[PDB]
């Protein structure tokens, strides 16, 4: 069994515009930052090509290299910056895909 849990990850939109919401709820242990390494890539290219955003004591992202009619795949990667904590991180929260519409 691992460690921790990814929060659940979801993009929203607000007119073309899309953006992440993950909330966490699998720590409630104190005033952590907690890293989160975005992932969004897309069904026409590879995980390989998508951007490495890093979400610091963020709960989302404001996707802005998307491209319409194109299937992006994105996940958060949640870890546990407790500033004296080793480090590890999480097993990527179950990836996303939302269309861009055209």
């Amino acid at each position: 069994m691992i460690q921790m849990a990814p929060p659940s990850l979801n993009v929203t939109k607000d007119g073309d515009s899309y953006s992440l919401r993950w909330e966490t709820m699998k720590m409630r242990y104190e005033h952590i930052d907690h890293t989160f390494e975005i992932q969004y890539r897309k069904d026409t290219a590879t995980w390989k090509d998508s951007k490495t955003e890093t979400l610091q004591n963020a709960h989302s992202m404001a996707l802005p290299a998307l491209e319409p009619s194109t299937r992006y795949w994105a996940r958060v990667r949640v870890r546990t910056s407790r500033t004296g904590y080793n480090g590890i991180w999480s097993e990527w929260s179950e990836a996303r895909s939302w269309d861009t519409e055209s």
